[PDB]
């Protein structure tokens, strides 16, 4: 089956940043034809730790910026919603509607996404056990979703730290396609006080583990200059490193694939 | 004075709210040293199953809560799940409750602070005690004056919550602290036998109030059946925590 | 039933330190007659994180020093063993043989302690669930122990941190008398790298919680000048604060006692 | 070369050790790029129940292990539980294994280092990856030269272990790293279905070897029956990890 790579800047800092990343993602999609690329970027960071942190330029601007990316590069789009009313307008551009991790149990939000007819990708809550995603998928199916994804992004492990329990990949695979979030799984929740931390040195090895265990895709936040990002500056992957990372997981996926268990 | 938030988890019917409201009114008259607040949700917006009980809607709920405030003169509190609900709910709710999973949703916190009402934020199971400082700041920024942080357990492995009582003194640095005695022993996706023991610990450690879900027949509750405290046991537990508090308060640490 | 207070300096830095603490503990035992005091001190810290940390002056010296405390003040004694052969010599002075937390599953050590006829106190491993102490007690009973204690000293919670799950007190009470370790439950395992850390500001509130829930005793490491201790300098309680702490828990115990559940 | 430590959990009988030893010898001849090491415990000194199988003693055990080293010429490794056992065990063991619960017992580590043999320390379920630096230092202080750190999971709530693969690159800074594929999925006080998936992750991430308990009929094993890998599946898993390693090694990070 076609491997999915969801990537893009964490936040829509501007329509310019988007076109810049989109240009590179378009180039890679032409090279890695066995991969289905989906451009990602949040029109709003509605759950920052600090009131003083960057949130975004609003739904309107964001959707417009995303529509430009899709229009200019012919790339599929995904973005997250935070309240029910946003599902309708977002669905006009987003091929995949993403549900934030803290909101994976909010029934109305899930239902709002499902009735759009668009694919839905739920970030697994840091508080959720892998077997408890079965009910999340059931809610979506009840709401009309026909294409559902569950994203692994780490689990609460003591304070300000997340651990990735790779047993979750084969467990969740029982009810939906599984995506591994390579960048948020290494972030340190509220690590820097007013903001969260992260250890970029573990992004690559954990992503190798993910494809070796077996998943249907990977999620990676990338930025031309991470150190200047308005969000996830500690975890966003340098855009120049994207191609190499993708080639690597495709290679590991291929060699490991024959051993993937039948779920 | 010491705060006691109690009531049925979900508004199964105004009828149910009135029965519980009667007992809470009685206790209110018996324990003048305690500020009672009646609680009940008009919607369980985060049930694990799509087939579980959610409620009768915001209007029916706000109505029933009004019946309790009018008939018994008890303060009110209920939780909201999306920004638009803040204004209508503030009509009856003295304290607006923020669900644990939503403790980081900026607009919900702002929408709550804007109503002018008091705001009680349930500490997310994923949150560290010191990370609540930023939650308080959001509310202050939004105009909130009466701010509460409620301890309801922290994720400890899968389908389990542990109460790190170190959180009480830490959170007290920036807000009043409430201990949720019923949800802290729940097993995500609980054991009633631990409710009382842990509530005794909370007051021995030191908090500004306790939160307890109570139902005439928990066994029949349409929500949190395994954790709701039987109505008839409420009085005894309150008397117990007041006595322990009276003695322990002498040692509560400053700031 | 008579409440137990196990206290003393973490390590036997010298026979002088022992007599100094013993003197104060003796004074308190005369005041708090409803309390059974047991003087504690390790002849060896056999599990320090660093090879460069203080261990002790040997079994011989330690036993001799402890015997002096018992002889001079008429106080019961307790100390921990690390290998089976130590149970016999230690039992000649120790009224209670303590089993280190990391060794709570070592069958021969438990058996060695039990056959001495002395009481045995097992520190619950940071890796052990409360219901799993049932088998630890079974091993001791099998080995002949007639007086058994289980000590709560925290559970692994993420890295370098311990949390106290007070649900453990009533659970363990089903099979043995329960002791709450007020000082080790707040230590930060390997927190300072070469050594562990600790937050003394939480010692008192957590001990209040312990007696409110209900236990059969408390364990507290105390030192004349904690900042100079050769071990647990971050967690050892100043000797001058001991009396006040004890009075406080006795008061909270009394008022909470009528509500203690029948196990 | 890549290390593969395998064998039956407990020395149920020299007979059993010989059957497993035969298959491991065969694989040894088939995979010359791999250094095989035969493992088995002469005593399960930390069983949860007093009524569980421990073993036939140190002498019977050391004898059987000698039979394997002599009859098949395979290197040997077994674990010790008290200092006095180091010397006698070193007579046959090429690698002395330190139990996870005992990874902080200084005298056991020193007693092991003193034998001159290689030492493999199982990382305690209570230990952080960076805390193993001090463990290595103790061994070096004791004269140890060949030092291994084995990842076997970390306490994650009650009766559960999680493998934080970030530990591999961290521990590699000061020692060779081995991934324990069978105990990492055990449920303290496990699921065989996760053994292979996680072992694939270990090699994709990068380690110096893997540890696997194998038994002709795990179902009948007197120890770790729920986690021991069936002997017949060993070859396939080894071939699989060699292939994944071959491809992934290109990306293993330096130091
Ligand atoms: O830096 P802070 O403000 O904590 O924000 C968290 C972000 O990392 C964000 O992308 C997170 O994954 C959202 O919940
Ligand atoms: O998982 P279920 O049983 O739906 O539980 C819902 C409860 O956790 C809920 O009532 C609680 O008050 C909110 O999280
Ligand atoms: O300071 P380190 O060396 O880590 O030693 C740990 C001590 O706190 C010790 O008393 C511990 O409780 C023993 O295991
Ligand atoms: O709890 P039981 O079943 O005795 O388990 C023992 C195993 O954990 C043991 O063989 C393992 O290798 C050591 O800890
Ligand atoms: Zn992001
Ligand atoms: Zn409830
Ligand atoms: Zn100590
Ligand atoms: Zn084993």
């Amino acid at each position: 089956e076609k491997f999915l790579v969801i990537a893009g800047p964490c936040a829509i800092e501007s329509e310019e940043l988007l076109l810049k990343v989109g240009e590179e993602i378009k180039r890679l999609s032409e090279k890695f034809k066995e991969v289905e690329f989906v451009f990602k970027s949040s029109f709003d960071k509605a759950n920052r730790s600090s009131i003083h942190s960057f949130r975004g330029h609003g739904l309107e601007y964001g959707v417009k910026a995303l529509r430009k990316v899709k229009e200019e590069f012919g790339l599929k789009i995904t973005t997250d919603i935070h309240e029910s009313w946003q599902a309708e307008p977002v669905a006009e551009v987003a091929d995949i509607i993403q549900i934030p991790a803290f909101l994976c149990r909010q029934t109305d939000l899930l239902l709002a996404a499902a009735k759009t007819g668009r694919a839905v990708n739920v970030k697994k809550g840091q508080f959720l056990a892998p077997w408890d995603t079965k009910n999340v998928v059931e809610k979506l199916k009840f709401g009309g979703a026909k294409e559902i994804y569950l994203t692994e992004r780490g689990t609460t492990f003591g304070y300000n730290n997340l651990v990735v329990d790779f047993r979750s990949l084969p467990i969740m695979k029982q009810w939906a396609k599984v995506i591994y979030d390579a960048t948020h799984s290494v972030q340190l929740p509220g690590g820097l006080g007013d903001k969260s931390g992260g250890m970029r040195e573990f992004i690559f090895p954990l992503i190798r583990a993910a494809v070796a265990v077996g998943c249907d895709g990977v999620f990676m936040e990338t930025h031309p200059e991470p150190e200047k990002a308005l969000s996830d500056a500690s975890t966003q992957l340098p855009l120049s490193q994207l191609e190499g990372i993708i080639e690597a997981i495709l290679e590991i996926r291929e060699v490991a694939s024959k051993y993937y268990e039948t779920i």
